[PDB]
């Protein structure tokens, strides 16, 4: 199977999520009424084997657009208006065994 | 110090995050014009440690303002209009070494 396995809801970890959880949801509901549990169906959990990765990066326009070959080699703009360089901060999280990643943080400022 | 260590961008988990992240950037710009890397400033990674708990839950309001005492055990909406039971799961990304949790999703539909 590989999945997530049943947990037993009085287990401390369990709970501590469950009652995370159920905090922010009331957090973030426009409702001025509380809400909690009435039942839990189901809970399970599962050790992930995943890696970060952090890239610090400028970036720079280029003269291609998107819709066009070639995009790696791409000249960079040299015309005063259009030239655009950030610096980015990237994370990443990867699953290898699963060939997945994920965008987990981003932000760039002006250069 | 605990942190991210330094990872070369010539390794291949390095390069496919940094194409991907990039790849990331431009599907989301608004911007007609490709960008791509000028410079790499730093790359590192970090496994990190920790679990994934999955919940389903039913969760009902309560006639509790979120601004009383004694939440967990309140009771029950029973009239008519007030009442609102919702079934939601929720998976929580928890790292115990740090006791911090994350709630990665969360979706509710009505009971
Ligand atoms: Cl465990
Ligand atoms: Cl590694």
């Amino acid at each position: 199977v590989g999945g997530p396995m049943d947990a037993s809801v009085e287990e401390e970890g369990v709970r501590r999520a469950l009652d995370f959880a159920v905090g922010e949801y009331n957090k973030a509901s426009n409702d001025m009424y509380h809400s909690r549990a009435l039942q839990v169906v189901r809970a399970r959990k599962q050790i992930p084997a995943g890696v970060n990765y952090f890239l610090d990066v400028e970036l720079g326009r280029t003269t291609c657009t998107k819709t066009q070959p070639n995009l790696d080699n791409c000249p960079f703009h040299d015309q005063p208006h259009l030239k655009r360089k950030a610096f980015c901060s990237f994370q990443i999280y990867a699953v290898p065994w699963q060939g997945t990643m994920t965008l987990s943080k981003s932000t760039c400022q002006d250069a």
